[PDB]
């Protein structure tokens, strides 16, 4: 295939406005993932009670302090309750010498008439909307599980669905619902319908995932293709600070929804102008169609020479490839096939470690400081970098040795947090730095070598499985933080010796550099033989 990118440009000016076209709309899309640590924040809040509320009522020569105490018992959190009140105000309590032996918890009651929320951060959230506190707290985390289960579902679909009906048609209508549901969920009147929506939004973010990367490799020259893979992946750390930027503006949630959905109605307007990708066309046996992408991306790139192209000398060059793709593949054929198999037991353990491990990291970064937006901005900064790392390993290692190298990375600094007790502070903040590096350069090695070692006909499907396993780690990985009762110690071993098994168990996979991307399953035999 690659002769017709040589004659079309496989690196000009199609690519280049392709690539940053892409990149923003992933940067969005990545603020639309972030999101729950700003819409869904819990803000300090307390019962609503007469004293403290009503606001009628008589003044004193209290404080409010005062005020406070004699109506909002002391809690476990060393601070005022968040679930409880007084049953009658506690007079008695005022006298600094009074004792907590003097009431009985039968003297407190539940909030029974709702509860008060601290504004001093955020005017709104879902938290304080639709009450997901006390007995109902586990709402909250439900939220991200069912985001994650539908990013999950949405790549269980997508991923054939891309491979039978095209790259860009997916990536299109992907865009529309993105906006549509967004938008939606922004006016929810419910939380069960809130939970739909969202479901329903991260069932097209997988689909814009999945096809852009995709289509970006797609279409570009082979030395071109790690640097852009690479940018389409540092869409995402420019999203992270784009995420506190954002929130830190906006400051009512369904405003912020409704802000960070608008973008994608452009995204889906301008997605039109792309092409089709030629190379599935070609080997779908669409070559009529595809010659008109081919001349189009020509004409993007300036080339009036674009005459040396006809259906003649498009199926001259490709007519051995497409006698191949006769029969038609699902997804089963990748676990019934001799050499796709391994290929794909490892590179889904490699996507699954990702996932398993990279939103613990993403948290405990939360530790090193008291600012919520920079500790967002921060998840950003520390990727940059790592991830140009990346490609400056990933160009002159290869991909097997710097993706090993990455999970280990992760995977020792993990374990390492383990030996390190708090009085070295330092050191543990330096191994949390790392351990989000080498998480966040190990997203970019799989990015890059499991769309290599996949064949075209086949190609998306295998990405789809891949994000199937990364949202399935995503989803586990709170419940493996309930292992903690047992010792503190034990979640981390488990967090830690994923990556480092998986990393390990990257060596065994079949190095790619300097060989042609695969089209037909023929060929994953043959680069065996
Ligand atoms: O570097 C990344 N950061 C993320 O926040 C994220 N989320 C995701 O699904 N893939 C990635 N990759």
């Amino acid at each position: 295939f690659s002769e017709l990118l040589d004659l079309v440009g496989g690196l000009g000016r199609f690519q280049v406005l392709q690539t940053m076209a892409l990149m923003v709309s992933i940067m969005w899309l990545c603020t639309q993932s972030m999101l729950e640590n700003f819409s869904a924040a819990v803000p300090s809040h307390r019962c609503w009670a007469p004293l403290l509320d009503n606001s009628t009522a008589v003044s004193t020569s209290l404080s409010p302090e005062a005020l406070l105490a004699i109506s909002i018992p002391p809690g476990p959190n060393q601070r005022p309750h968040q679930c409880r009140r007084f049953r009658q105000p506690q007079w008695q309590l005022l006298d600094p010498n009074a004792t907590a032996t003097s009431w009985s918890e039968a003297d407190t009651e539940p909030c029974v008439d709702g509860w008060v929320y601290d504004r001093s951060i955020f005017t709104s959230t879902i938290v304080a909307k639709w009450n997901l506190v006390c007995d109902s707290h586990a709402l909250k985390p439900m939220a991200q599980s069912i985001y994650l289960a539908g990013i999950l579902v949405g790549a269980a679909a997508c991923g054939p669905a891309s491979d039978r009906f095209g790259r860009r048609l997916v990536l299109t209508w992907s865009y529309l619902q993105m906006a549509v549901m967004g938008t939606a969920a922004a006016f929810a009147p419910a939380f069960p319908v809130y939970c739909l929506f969202r479901f329903l939004l991260a069932f097209a973010v997988a689909g814009v995932m999945m096809n852009t990367g995709t289509l970006l490799m797609e279409w570009t020259a082979a030395r071109a293709r790690p640097l852009v893979m690479t940018l389409n992946s540092l869409g995402f750390s420019f999203g992270h600070g784009l995420t506190a930027a954002v929130a830190y503006g906006v400051r009512d949630w369904t405003l912020l929804q409704l802000v960070v959905s608008v973008p994608f109605f452009l995204c889906f307007l301008y997605s039109w102008w792309l092409p089709e990708s030629a190379r599935w066309l070609i080997i779908k046996g669409k070559p009529d169609q595809a010659l008109q992408e081919l001349r189009k991306v020509a004409r993007i790139n300036g080339h009036k020479e674009a005459k040396n192209l006809t259906i003649e000398v498009l199926m001259s060059s490709v007519k051995e490839e497409v006698a191949s793709a006769k029969e038609p593949r699902s997804v089963l054929d990748l676990f019934c096939v001799p050499g796709l198999r391994f290929r794909t037991c490892i590179s889904t353990l490699c996507w699954f470690a990702f996932g398993f491990t990279f939103f613990g990291l993403a948290l405990d970064l939360q530790a090193l400081g008291s600012n919520i937006f920079l500790l967002q901005m921060f998840i950003g900064v520390v990727d940059i970098p790592a991830k140009m790392g990346a490609l400056l390993l990933l160009s002159h290692l290869g991909r097997r040795p710097t993706l090993a190298a990455s999970l280990l990375l992760a995977g020792l600094c993990i374990l390492a947090n383990t030996l390190v007790p708090h009085e070295m502070g330092a050191l543990r903040s330096a191994l949390a730095v790392l351990g989000l590096g080498g998480v966040g350069a190990a997203f970019t090695c799989i990015t890059i070598y499991s769309s290599e070692l996949f064949p075209t006909v086949l190609r998306m499907t295998a990405v789809g499985l891949g994000q199937m396993a990364a949202r399935g780690g995503a989803i586990l990985g709170p419940l493996v933080r309930l292992l903690g009762v047992h010792g503190p110690w034990l979640p981390l071993l488990v967090y830690g010796t994923v990556p480092v098994l998986s990393g390990l168990a990257a060596l065994l996979l079949p190095e790619t550099q300097s060989l042609p991307l695969p089209d037909t399953i023929q060929d994953v035999q043959n680069q065996a033989v």
